[PDB]
């Protein structure tokens, strides 16, 4: 019913996403990025939206056009899924602690498209995430969610009030995104 | 069931109010005031109210006692809808991005009359939003919101996290008042 | 009694002024000046004097010499009503409290002519108050007041104490410039 | 003619208040909080209302919820007193000195509710006045005179200008409300 | 089906704690500590629990480490109550308007023990609310939110957005944590 | 009824003090500083007394002794002319506009002994008024106000709001003593 397949071939990267918005939490995400995996997991796992993420890129460069395309390719799955939006709660809002940090995101899904995040601190824009695999710079974070609301046509506000760590700081964003999401895209029985 | 009809004859103007609380967004509003109608109207329409305004007032010395005289009236409204308030959700909160802005507004329907108005950016305290017909200057929000507080008996408090546009900063508070409202008068079934 | 009636022509406007010190209330305004009509009435009311203002001016240039010729003409009146000034109370003063407005004045009726007016907030020195007719910029407060003071020959002290709306602060003070005359004018009994 | 008997039954407290507008300084305060029947009987007295209160409450807890209760019973005396406040001064200020301190009140009756508490020390906002009793924690007088204004549906600006002693900030401010008020009630002669 | 009986005998205290997640706010408090008790009674009540709270201790030193033991053996029962926490929104937050005052609290269920309290103005570490009974110190807020998050195992973050009055600050925030937990424990239809 | 007479017998100089609280204006006062004479005489002036002030000193040392004895003396005479003080408004508060200059006064006639003088501008402290007789140092007007008070046993509080010239600001405040003075002593009809 709502739900989307959307293929995205660019020079740089190679995209295929499968969306349903009214899912179970079903979701398989593989870009080469781990650490992205795990946020796109997490994103589409506390939206409760089923979701498959496939994607191979010019990781050797870095993972950052692997992470846009991708991102792209999520907001466009997202605003089709979304249809024409009708008797939908169109609000939706989510505050996530983890920790020490606690982030907030807040949605209008009929808005025009629109983005702002504020109060990440300052270390982010330049703090690596790195393990046995391609690393993830959190500088991207802001990437992320401006690619997303601009091809889903959406008004998306992340905020983070505060916190230390990046992996928290970071994760609970990309949970706040989608807990907003997720009550947003619930029918209103009004 | 949860409805009320207000009638308020003053010296300076003259309105009808009529008010379903469990409504469907059926909102007409007319107060001689254009940018004041659109407002109430995204109030009325984003609270799920059925909503009937029709008012008429001293137009010609500007907009203040009639944007008062309706608010009061409509406070009035709100709060002999309400009844002995029995059974509701009680509190109700609602964020609301509009572009480049956040605001967002809580309420307690059973708490004493209050207002506390805070973060609307300094400019609004002067800025006129004018059209072709009587023009809205913004410094009356607060005045609205107060009204409604004080007329309705509960507590409303409105923010703006931020925000640019003065019609945005204005729209965004007033629809944040409509769904924390809207959350507030909801059956709670417990 | 104490009674006056003042014409004054000039090249940039027609005023009559009828005025009555000892009246009940009796007041009709009509300057062109819609607000301006509404602060007169407001301050013929609140000093309990009966007072007719009729006045005709280049309101298309803006209020600004109409307003003046007025409070010009209306000062005048005060002075001759007043007379010889015997046997009345002198000095008055007035606290106006309006919503979250407080404004003061005080009077030395046999003083000689001066107006002090301070506290205003800043944003008052280009506000404008503007409906469906010729709008009231709030810059014009101060030059009311002086022209009062200079043409009824008295000591007028204009406060604002704190206020945050034009409307208010502006009618605050000219309902404190009222009950502040009405005490002074008042026959002294000692 | 101007009286008003009030019962106030909540689940914190039980409140009757009886009230003589036209008083001669008759009063008899009993809230279980004697702080608050001192000030409450300066109040009465130096209002010249005749003036019951009586009034029990969860004072095992604090005195916050009978004090609250108290002032919200007893403007909703003044209120209905009050009538339709016809042929009254309307207005009403005092000024209080107590000792080093100077406190002061103003009011306008027929304006729509509305408390502003300005001047109070800081130190006023975690003074506690003890005896042999249940004690009186300052931080409450500005929730006092908020629920008076509430609840009589006036405008109460209430102000100390300096002063050091708590006792007596808190009296001046007290006695300066009753003053205020009783100037305020008076029938005008005009 | 979602109950606790806990019981903790230390050397300073005697609690009895019996709870139901799914209840209908029957509440009875009794720790002899009566702001203690009005503060869990709001707790009880606005979360929907049902919870009965039994407790004596060294009372005569202060109100610490009754105050503390309860909430102990509060955060114990609530983690036992919980069970695997299977199904349920996880996720809660809630606004408190209450007067002045805005406070809020967020929650996460499942995440690892952990709190964060900001936005308590500083007289709170030295208020005292007294009554005729033992009082109740305002700096134990703090530890009554870490010793509920560490002994039920989760993520709480309680904040005052602003306010004034020691009574509304601390009642807005357990009020929070109430309604943040109730929307958390509820069974999650997805 | 309400009279007095002082003599005050002194090393420094001889003052006799002839009081009627409830007099017209009959006022002579020769106290050999011509400035104190002129502030004197507009004391009992606009206090409305009947008031002979007669009084020699050590003016070749400077005006202090014969202005502090005769204030003194004057504070006496005030004191045992008001008697038991039953009966009268007792409060009594009074703004004075001279040009420039706004001075206030308030008294409590039946409160302790107790004077605030504040916002008087610093180079009264060490201004002269001169002519061609014995001159008059401003830094006595604290002097003079602190003298009467504790010799008649009332509270005053004298403020200088503003102001520029020594004679107007020194003038306005012994106006606004005497007007503060006059309201406070006369009869209270409840
Ligand atoms: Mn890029
Ligand atoms: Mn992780
Ligand atoms: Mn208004
Ligand atoms: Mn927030
Ligand atoms: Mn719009
Ligand atoms: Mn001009
Ligand atoms: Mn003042
Ligand atoms: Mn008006
Ligand atoms: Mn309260
Ligand atoms: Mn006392
Ligand atoms: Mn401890
Ligand atoms: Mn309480
Ligand atoms: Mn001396
Ligand atoms: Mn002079």
């Amino acid at each position: 019913s709502r739900r989307a397949r959307i293929e995205r071939r660019t020079r740089e990267s190679d995209i295929v996403i499968e969306l349903d918005l009214d899912g179970t939490g079903q979701v398989a995400v593989d870009t080469g990025v781990p650490f992205y995996d795990h946020m796109l997991t997490a994103l589409g796992s506390h939206a409760s939206f089923d979701l498959t993420v496939r994607a191979t890129g010019d990781v050797e460069i870095e993972a950052h056009h692997t992470i846009e395309d991708t991102a792209i390719a999520l907001g466009t799955a997202l605003g089709q899924a979304l249809g024409d939006k009708r008797g939908i709660r169109r609000f939706g809002d989510a505050f996530i602690p983890m920790d020490e940090t606690l982030a907030h995101a807040a949605v209008d899904l009929s808005g025009r498209p629109y983005c702002v995040h504020t109060g990440e601190p300052d270390h982010l824009q330049h703090t690596t995430i790195a393990g046995s695999s391609v690393p993830y710079h959190t500088v991207i974070n802001r990437h992320v969610f401006e690619s997303l609301a601009a091809n889903a046509r959406i008004a998306l506000h992340v905020r983070v009030l505060y916190g230390r760590d990046p992996h928290h700081i970071t994760e609970a964003q990309y949970k706040a995104v989608a807990r907003a999401l997720r009550q947003a895209v619930e029918p209103d029985p009004r």
